[PDB]
RNA sequence: AAAAA
RNA sequence: AAAAA
RNA sequence: AAAAAAAA
RNA sequence: AUUUUUUU
RNA sequence: UUUUU
RNA sequence: UUUU
RNA sequence: AAAAAAA
RNA sequence: AAAAAA
RNA sequence: UUUUUUUU
RNA sequence: UUUUUUU
RNA sequence: UUUUU
RNA sequence: UUUUU
């Protein structure tokens, strides 16, 4: 290989972008009371914690979710989501329990392609339930 | 697969190196306090308990490292990772969590080519940050 | 090839060797005397200058031996090689002379696979004769 | 069909009533802590093992299994350092585990050339752990 | 092949047994009486000139019998074996007669699977005929 | 084929050694007692006798054994053998009889790589049992 | 391979032979005066230095010579050798000459079979010739 | 200590250049050795990053 | 899918 | 898979 | 062959 | 194909 | 070839 | 088979 | 036709 | 070759 | 792919 | 008949 | 998928 | 399956 720099033969200038596009995976946690939902902000994906203070979109493909701290005594691990949209937020909830007390639960939802748009920070992803007090989040997403 | 000792046709006398190189991954811990990172030391890497009290220098290629203790009560381990180099400190957190409570947290990263360099006892590894009061590393490195 | 550090999805912690075993080819000089025999101390592997100040015991496994200065007057080099074992030393006399009045004398023996133990610094690897007043001695060893 | 049958015996063969034997020892030692404790070849001549026969035995390889739990808070952790009579290693081969409930395990294995007999006088390797009855399962060649 | 001790990267704790079976071929003498039958006890099996005094039980499964002392004057060799059993006894007489007066006769039978039971102390393995006052046995059998 | 002496156009001086080994199976012959076991000395293995007067050293392979003399009245010659080692000796009693009076009885047992070191005359090899008032030996063994 | 002692079942004692044969390649030094031939006695051969004292004839099959010390002053190092017989000897001067005054001169000469009988100690294998004061011989004989 | 310096050198053609990337060194002994001794030499590695050994 | 490792 | 030119 | 880091 | 039986 | 299972 |  | 082999 | 999902 | 190896 | 480094 | 060729 | 070959 190269041991020295070498002459690259450029040619005309070409298309720029300061400020390109960048998919990722952002893990962040959030704060989940019993029987109780809490619906996800966006604007927790805007931060110079993940390199994104500079985005004001971003576009949700498929959230997952672990539970971050130990059940209440005797209980297992559980984790809900509820995805939300715009458009219409949706019912389901997508549940993962644990099958050891000491291990998370862990449950996950992929966004369609039809529903794949734009999300600022006023917005929200999903709700979140789960007998845990916090909750491990995983979005991978496209900041734009 | 002899039985006994065979003379050996030797010739001119050879090339020779009384203090050669070696390849090792060294294990060794690390004390970490809550809410700070703490900087590994290169010099944690040159002691009589690794047979590498002979070196001045080493070229690190990867690093791992794993919770040695027991994390505070309700909360599952982590352990976070920033990768230092004498040309220009890198700004990434490689964050390993367990996902039972019972169980380490690892995780690790890998130096490429270009900046595999020296690096004297002064020098720092990288940053380590831990729920948990103590790490242990494995960092496999070609001390020289 | 890769230009940046990148994560290491590490696992369980391996097993793992602080001071481990070392092959190893000692480069050594040993002063003879003209028609007395002079036994090799394996002390003199063990030694800062070989890295090798941590180790208590090796399994020699070849000795190679070559005259270090030049022989009398009017005549040319040769070395001599009497294998020693704790379990009963041989009577073998490798020998080796040079073509060459100006060339070193060269020799060297292996031990066989049921002879390979362990030997401590205050026993003995061989015998050496010579003519000549110094001889290089390079073993090939496994250190533990 | 289902009886016993006769066999055509020839002349009187080569017979050996105390022959070798090739077993897997299992046994534990207590250990403390920071302290390495030397594990005597005398525990593999017993009773228990249909052993107390021989007196010599050539070990092929070592392995280690912590017994007890390790100290609050902490991992479990096993080293060895194997012995040999013509010279002691210096290896501390150790074996961490990855879970507090669980047993930390570690071994290792001797070259076909360091396999010579041992009495019961002799040691086979130092055990370190931070658990107090590190148990042992030692393969070897009784004879 | 290795000269020095390797790692072996142990797992979980294995299956073990402090006490483990043994398949032996016994050999042992035992003395006869002229026109009488002698029956063979088991208990000549469990003995620490066998390394079998560990055990209490024995399957048996061929029997084979060689004169030990010369025959009578004028005579050749012969030796008689009735097989034994609890669930009932046997009437067969394997007999093998010697065609040299200064060789050995010999003679065995061979317990099918379906007899190859346990066998104590007390119990006898055969009854044994011969014109020697002593026979020899190599009892083929799985102790355990 | 060449019926005079024919030149050699010989090169360098090449390696030497007057004193080599020798791979040989010695014979010899002990005096053996009744119930009483004879610890052969590895000292009869170094005489004028067998051209190994000026070896200090054996590596012992293997053993066999014959009776040389006639066994006691109405009696088959047997003889044993018992593998005995400096680093721990062994309990194995290797036998074979003799099936007939006239005939000898025979027994052998081969060395293992590992336990293939060297011996000197004050060692001993093996115990010999024997109704038979002398015992025949070879061994095949490798001087050095 | 094995790890432990193995029976051989031995048959009928063999054929042996405690003083067997043994061929050899023996070295050794003759002092030669200048312009003086130098008979080799065979008497050499026999010696504990070479583990052949208990010898008393050999069979000689070639004879190869080198010069031992460095030649006179200007000269080039040569050496010859004129083959003996008892039968009847031989005329030839089998010549090397050294083309670097500081390396040595090398010959020699094979014996044809039909001319390969034993010799005694009283005999002579060959003259030497030579400007060197020493010579070295390795003589590849078969001792008997 | 082997400067880097000494590549530098009208000499050489190699004044004009102010730094130099190394791949490889070789060494012989260029005047003969003490009486009765034969020639050796050595080589340590020297970065600006660490010394070898 | 004979024994022990 | 072992030796001794 | 060689303890260590890796690896369908 | 390491050891102990059985094995042409 | 020579010496060894 | 002997040679350089 | 310039760096480390050319088998 | 990065970052992500399969 | 770092240190020792094996018939010019 | 191996190939890899700037005109 | 963007970037850089 | 033993016997006898
Ligand atoms: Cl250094
Ligand atoms: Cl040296
Ligand atoms: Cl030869
Ligand atoms: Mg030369
Ligand atoms: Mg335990
Ligand atoms: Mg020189």
């Amino acid at each position: 290989n190269s041991n020295v720099v070498t002459m690259i033969r450029a040619g005309s200038y070409p298309k720029v972008n300061p400020t390109p596009t960048w998919v990722r995976a952002i893990p962040f946690e959030v704060s989940v009371q019993s029987g109780i939902a809490f619906k996800v902000p966006v604007g927790s994906l805007f931060s110079a914690n993940f390199r994104t203070d500079s985005f004001t979109s971003v576009t949700v493909m498929s959230v997952r979710a672990w539970t971050q701290l130990t059940p209440p005594v005797n209980e297992y691990s559980f984790v809900r989501l509820k995805p939300l949209f715009k458009t219409g937020d949706s019912t389901e909830e997508f549940e993962g329990r644990a099958s050891n007390i000491n291990t998370r639960a862990s449950v996950g939802y992929r966004i369609p392609t039809n529903l794949r748009q734009n999300t600022v920070a006023a917005d929200n992803v999903c709700e979140v339930r789960s007998n845990c007090r916090q909750v491990a989040l995983v979005i991978s997403c496209c900041f734009n």
